[PDB]
């Protein structure tokens, strides 16, 4: 069971949450989780998902080396095995940070005619890269997947970024049901080295904090240069390659548990729950026990025959009530009760993990009415947490209004004038603020642009604002 | 593909492995890039496997790769981040028993506790590797590892044994590679371990042996190391019963060298990126569109049978450039589509593993294909199973195998099993291939020839134990 209140000691409750769900066991290295079986799932169930969609568009997975030459690589979150033993490396390597410098050598020798293309790979994978740890959030090893595409032209390389990123909002918002806002990063929060990067945002309310939730960058030709990226057109010239890069992490994990957990615990959408419904069966005294159970199985096969997920905990050396914690604590869907009550009339009992509410169900309905919850719990999730990000962003016009806005713990929606030097200056003066990290930075400017009225000001500045931006306090 | 298979094997398998674009090369010796020609043999063996220990209650899970210098008391230290030094160096994991098993030994304290039953998919380094060649010696590899712990011996047992069968299916149903399961001698199992099970393969062309996988009977004693206890159902504090097994990309060398010939690779169906290439006949800067039309159709009827089918329609290259490109690729099938095909409504395929070809009607194809498919498949395994009964050689006497060595055979011999005794044979046998290389046991294979009454071992002279399997190996 949690103790810790969601809207007390936030970071208590969450430690509490991933730990008494049997998701996370801490380790003795800083930054670094053992991720246990139940977090696990998750993570491949939304594997599953992002592999097949993008096997749909002809990306196939491959498996690049973890370790990266110094030359290769040439900064400061990159890890290098310096020895073997007490002996000196000759030449020290460095594990992978992400792996353009380790792919993109091969890109060059792979490429010589238009024929070649387009180039899509994905991997599978973990990497490394070196502020204080969150488990799934900020963690100094994590899992993820990286995509890797070399395209003829630009226009058909930003297409394939913004298929990514529809991808990526699928990801969050289809399965994790968390709300995600679509938008560029600014130029001094792009990928480095890459032309153009969008992004998926999402929001924390109980610290009023943004969080990158996947990028998907046009790199257009700016690796292709440096690494020499050409190939022959129909014509017989040589052209440099047009690249994205693209990411998504076990972070959507933590976005997951912080947005749908409650202080009872983890909240697992139906869409990507191992188990969407645990049947548990009420046994006390000899009360018709074996009845109870072979009901019980009959009721998982009739339900699996409506590809529900369905486990039956008959451990005998648990409580009934034990097993109600436990699988409240591990944030199951929907909860089937079977008793020798509930045999007599031929329906069963059923809970909803999101609000509690109980139906009594008879048995020849079961599939049907389970298939309407667990879709109506997806959908309940996805819109309170929408509401939630709705009421979390406070659309302003003068920086007066930002740090009222930023104590409320909201995101501001301003007009900027995207001068780069103006953003260094705003994280500055807001960090001072604050003291009497607490700095707002660009999350991202939205594809979704209201309209600029004429002769709109820059927020900060004063000239004539370019677009509308979301700012806050940052991850 | 120059080098011939039977007369110069490691260069056969060199030329093999890069003009089938299966690797590429890298910067950091002893590193191969696995390309998406290997890679989805991978994540086919992967998936079936996947799903088979699911079926058995065992979950997947991720463990850190580092491990620190406190939990260690010839590691890989990390010792910096960018240009700054950390406060204390951390090392690469030698083991993942070093950080799961403490691990145990915090989550099990009942009987309710078990049985836990953990698998990991990662990658391994090992710095260390002689002269590399791609799957076989590498520094870096794929692979899974199952760690369980069980309230008694006869429960890890079993599942150590349907894990090893498991291994089987992996090796003969997938990649159609024959393998022989057995249990290793003293000096070759798993150190601290109480019995190491494998399966094994054999290579004709050198006559070596090859481990495929193993599948530990850890027993007890790792649980007294890590004090993995429990208390049973009668208060008192036992040790865990475990077991551990694990399989790598070594799998796909084994297939590269059981199944191909002197033209190059051959990709067994149910494991091949691509079952069926299509090749238009045409010539650069003809396309009319009727070959290729054709061509797509066809693709998207064998795909609704659910075959992996690609056109390969590039310009540049001749149709016998592509059948050659396929061909030491490996892909089981080629469907030749020209103009007299297109002008009389059929297609020409060819098989890779035999070259004979069939003349088939389009509305004949998806049928007569999986056809075709599967008896490649069970083709592919039948010979190699014939193969490997005929590189084995059983004997009875040491005399007889200093001969079946030079035939590029193993031996099945009777044994006394007792361990000086192997190292004093992988000496001899060295030394005697020194004058003319050693001879290790592979395995006890759990088929057991009878054991006459008194039958003595074929090197010692005492009575003999069980029927051993040996050769040179890799
Ligand atoms: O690390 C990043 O952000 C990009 C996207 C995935 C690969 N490299
Ligand atoms: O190295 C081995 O053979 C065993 C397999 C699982 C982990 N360790
Ligand atoms: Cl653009
Ligand atoms: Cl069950
Ligand atoms: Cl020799």
């Amino acid at each position: 069971m949690v103790t810790a209140k969601k809207d007390e000691n936030f970071s208590e409750w969450y430690t509490q949450a991933i730990v008494r769900s049997e998701m996370i066991e801490y380790y003795d290295i800083s930054g670094c989780y053992i991720m246990r079986p139940w977090a696990f799932h998750i993570w491949e169930k939304v594997q599953r998902f992002f592999d097949d969609e993008i096997k749909k568009m002809g990306v196939e997975n491959s498996y690049f080396p973890m370790f990266v030459s110094r030359h290769k690589l040439e900064s400061p979150e990159v890890a290098w095995v310096t020895h073997y033993g007490d002996s000196p490396l000759p030449e020290k390597i460095a594990i992978r940070p992400t792996s353009e410098t380790i792919m993109y050598p091969a890109y060059a020798k792979w490429i010589r005619s238009h024929r070649d293309l387009p180039l899509k790979l994905n991997q599978w994978c973990s990497v490394v890269r070196w502020k204080q740890p969150t488990p799934f959030l900020r963690t100094r090893e994590f899992l993820w997947q990286e995509g890797h595409t070399a395209h003829a032209t630009e226009e058909e390389a930003w297409e394939l970024v913004l298929d990514i990123l529809e991808l990526y909002r699928r990801w969050y918002e289809e399965c994790l049901a968390v709300p995600v806002i679509k938008g560029e990063k600014s130029e001094g929060e792009k990928f480095a080295g890459g032309k153009k990067t969008t992004t998926v945002e999402a929001f924390i309310p109980e610290n009023g904090r943004g969080i990158q939730a996947a990028t998907s960058h046009l790199l257009g030709t700016n690796f292709a240069k440096m690494f020499e990226i050409e190939f022959e057109d129909e014509e017989g010239h040589k052209r440099l390659v047009h690249q994205t890069s693209w990411g998504c992490t076990t972070r959507s994990l933590g976005v997951m548990i912080m947005t749908h957990g409650d202080d009872k615990g983890l909240v697992i959408p139906p869409r990507v729950a191992s188990v969407q419904v645990v049947i548990i069966p009420i046994l006390f005294k000899d009360e018709n026990t074996g009845e109870i159970l072979g009901k019980c199985r009959e009721l998982k096969t009739m339900l699996e025959k409506a590809d529900i997920r369905v486990r039956i905990d008959d451990r005998s050396n648990y409580t009934p009530g034990w097993k109600y914690n436990h699988w409240e604590v591990k944030g199951v869907p929907l909860r089937l009760e079977l008793g020798p009550k509930d045999l007599a009339k031929g329906t069963a009992r059923v809970v909803r993990r999101d609000t509690g509410e109980a139906y009594q169900i008879s048995w020849a309905d079961l599939a049907p009415k389970l298939l309407e919850l667990m879709e109506g719990i997806q959908r309940s999730l996805f819109e309170k947490a929408k509401a939630r990000l709705h009421e979390g962003i406070e659309k302003i016009s003068t920086f007066d209004e930002v740090m009222p806005a930023l104590n409320r713990k909201h995101l501001v929606l301003a007009p900027w004038c995207e001068d780069p030097e103006s953003e260094e200056q705003i994280k500055k003066e807001t960090q001072k603020l604050s003291e009497i990290t607490g700095a707002m930075k660009t999350l991202c400017i939205p594809f979704d642009q209201p309209p600029m009225p004429e002769g709109t000001k820059c927020f900060y500045t004063g000239k004539p604002a370019k677009r509308w931006t979301l700012w806050g306090r940052s991850y």
